[PDB]
């Protein structure tokens, strides 16, 4: 009789058991509505007579009752269990208000009735998935992207930076490149695919402008897309171009700094005598960090903005797309966590505000 490790995402619900190593349910973070109540992978098929609310936007919660209804569909039909008899890790986006993780509670001990609950920071718990304490994690979603600088298990308030340059941006970045091309992609089951292309085919160049030079010079970079009718399409510098945006946001005629300027910016942000610590432990989490090449291209850039003398190192577990949630299943399955949840008693004694004092 073990806890629950539930990861809520833009794009993604990440559920299972605290020791377990892996999400054993895993559904998109929609709810659908008929212009009666339909979560998960179901309410991506029906869509055409529906509509489609995210209630995750940006990493944070803006729809409160569709938030209730996705974790009704995740203890109930997904993990087939019920809450009351559960202890229930709650993960927040690095910056969720005050106000929110209150709300959050309420729902869990109020309509849920969980005997024991808690919410913890998203990077935080990938951080701990690696097996470190102190660092800075490039955590980067569906929807939203952090550079979130820990020391101590303790994430840095001042020093962490929100980017909302991220999967779906991605994805919309291919397909409008896509277009440019000649193809088309109007419907959102074709928009699926562009999806599937990003996530198979695209990668991080190393070199931007030698690998653009290379692209027009032959075609020793290209690959085909079967598309699951036999129409092949033949895909060029598009691979690279679209996660490129991360580096460069003009691409997406954003003012940003890049995701390797944001996580210096973050660094940099700190008390110097740490700086050394998080540079040499900076960990990518968030499956929008999945693409190959990554590690380098960001090992390349930090250390082009990094003091001359400096040592950098990028890690990027094998894992990491599924970390934030893993990370949890460690510590709630940690027999010196095991005294550390709010309980329902607890609660009782002082309301949601007590969120606060014990999730430090
Ligand atoms: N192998 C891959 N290569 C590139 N991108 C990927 C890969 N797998 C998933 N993604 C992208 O990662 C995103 C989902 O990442 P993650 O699970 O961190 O999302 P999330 O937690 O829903 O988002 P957020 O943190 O923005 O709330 C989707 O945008 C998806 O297209
Ligand atoms: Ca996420």
């Amino acid at each position: 009789v073990a806890a629950l490790v539930v990861d809520n995402g833009s794009g993604m619900c990440k559920a299972g058991f605290a020791g377990d190593d892996a999400p054993r349910a895993v559904f998109p973070s929609i709810v659908g509505r008929p212009r009666d109540s339909y979560v998960g992978d179901e309410a991506q098929s029906k869509r055409g007579i529906l509509t489609l609310k995210y209630p995750i936007e940006h990493g944070i919660v803006t729809n409160w009752d569709d938030m209730e209804k996705i974790w009704h569909h995740t203890f109930y039909n997904e993990l087939r269990v019920a809450p009351e008899e559960h202890p229930v890790l709650l993960t927040e986006a690095p910056l969720n208000p005050k106000a929110n993780r209150e709300k959050m509670t309420q729902i869990m001990f109020e309509t849920f009735n969980t005997p024991a609950m808690y919410v913890a920071i998203q990077a935080v718990l990938s951080l701990y998935a690696s097996g470190r304490t102190t660092g800075i994690v490039l955590d980067s979603g569906d929807g939203v992207s952090h550079t979130v600088p820990i020391y101590e298990g303790y994430a840095l308030p001042h020093a962490i930076l929100r980017l909302d340059l991220a999967g779906r941006d991605l994805t919309d970045y291919l397909m409008k490149i896509l277009t440019e091309r000649g193809y088309s992609f109007t419907t959102t089951e074709e928009r699926e695919i562009v999806r599937d292309i990003k996530e198979k085919l695209c990668y991080v160049a190393l070199d931007f402008e030698q690998e653009m030079a290379t692209a027009a010079s032959s075609s020793s970079l290209e690959k085909s897309y079967e598309l699951k009718d036999g129409q092949v399409i033949t895909i060029g510098n598009e691979r690279f171009r679209c996660p490129e945006a991360l580096f460069q946001p003009s691409f997406l005629g954003m003012e940003a700094c890049g995701i390797h300027e944001t996580t210096y910016n973050s660094i940099m942000k700190c008390d110097v005598d740490i700086r050394k610590d998080l540079y040499a432990n900076t960990v990518l989490s968030g499956g929008t960090t999945m693409y190959p090449g990554i590690a380098d291209r960001m090992q390349k850039e930090i250390t082009a903005l990094a003091p001359s003398t400096m040592k950098i190192k990028i890690i990027a577990p094998p894992e990491r797309k599924y970390s934030v949630w893993i990370g949890g299943s460690i510590l709630a399955s940690l027999s010196t966590f095991q005294q550390m949840w709010i309980s329902k008693q607890e609660y009782d004694e002082s309301g949601p505000s007590i969120v606060h004092r014990k999730c430090f």
